């Protein structure tokens, strides 16, 4: 029931230390609540504009510990979702709740490498968050994406721009983001286009604001404190600009030339919509079709 990415605060929160809140989640249930309802919200403003009535069929590419898989399928019981995690421990959590949750005719998690590994089924919707950048092979993925998703479906993408000249790229961390121009011609190479694309950025650095961190984590066992790092990293670069924090809505565009397709992606990037945005036009839409945020009783 818990999501392995970052979220956006409206504003700082002075004293709120994120690290203290991720790293010790037992001394800060509440407060882990509140950054659980920014990971709800932003996943509903990545999803606000798709009709799940339509949807038979939904891959998750990255799976994490299979929350979405398991959400949707709950929320959407004529839907069958599927997801790859290439870290065994978290498919195997992943299904053993798909089990406990009695969900298994309709959702199942595979621990495949979504990036050599073909896509078993065609899907009319294909969701990555905080995936891609941990992939080196990236004409693979999307080479996989194109290939399974149908005609009319959408690829949702939660994902890091690098606003270089060249690519960024950690090779110690397995980290690897494309420039500007490398995702215009990727997607248009697999005949993908840009429908929508919202910057986050701005909001994700006031979530991450943690003045001490580098202090704090020095202070944890260095297994805990391998962990944290590249969110630290994240940080660094998102505040320094390097990197953009992206929402991304994808279409097939199969009938438009590739020079057609590069030219409607950089005109999206040219002038990628600002979260809050984003964020007011669901809320006055009305239109929240996933996820739920938790209530009590
Ligand atoms: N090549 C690859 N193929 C399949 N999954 C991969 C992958 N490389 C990274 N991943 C997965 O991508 C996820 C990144 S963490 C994001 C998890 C989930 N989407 C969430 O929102 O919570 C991890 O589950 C990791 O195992």
């Amino acid at each position: 029931e818990d999501y392995l990415t970052v979220c956006p605060f409206e504003r700082k929160i002075p004293g709120f230390s994120m690290s203290r809140v991720i790293l010790n989640p037992e001394k800060y249930p509440l407060e882990r609540e509140m950054v659980r309802e920014k990971q709800v919200e932003m996943r509903q403003v990545l999803f606000c504009k798709e009709n799940f009535s339509r949807v038979q069929k939904v891959l998750d590419f990255g799976c994490g510990h299979g929350t979405d898989v398991i959400q949707i399928a709950e929320l959407y019981p004529h839907i069958k979702t599927h997801g790859f995690t290439i870290t065994k421990a978290q498919a195997e959590l992943g299904n053993q709740r798909i089990a406990q949750k009695n969900l298994g005719a309709r959702a199942k998690i595979f621990n495949k490498d979504s990036s050599k590994d073909a896509f078993p089924d065609l899907y009319d919707m294909i969701v990555g968050i905080e995936v891609s950048f941990h992939i080196r092979n990236k004409h693979g993925l999307f080479q996989n994406i194109s290939s399974s998703l149908n005609e009319e479906g959408t690829v949702l993408l939660i994902d890091y721009i690098a606003n270089t000249r060249g690519p960024i790229v950690d090779q110690n961390v397995e980290v690897s983001i494309p420039t500007v121009q490398e995702w215009i011609e990727l997607l248009a190479e697999h005949q993908l286009v840009i429908d929508e694309i919202i910057d986050v950025s701005p909001q994700i650095a006031n979530a991450l604001h943690d003045p001490d961190v580098e202090q704090y984590i020095k202070h944890l066992p260095k297994a805990v404190q391998d962990l944290y790092i590249n969110t630290v990293n994240q940080s660094i670069s998102l505040e320094r600009g390097w990197i953009s924090y992206c929402l991304f809505k994808l279409k097939k565009a199969p009938h438009l030339t590739y020079t057609k397709r590069c030219e409607w992606n950089a005109s999206k990037l040219s002038k990628k919509r600002p979260y809050p945005e984003a964020l007011a036009e669901m809320i006055n839409s009305g239109y929240i079709p996933y996820p739920k945020q938790q209530t009590r009783t």
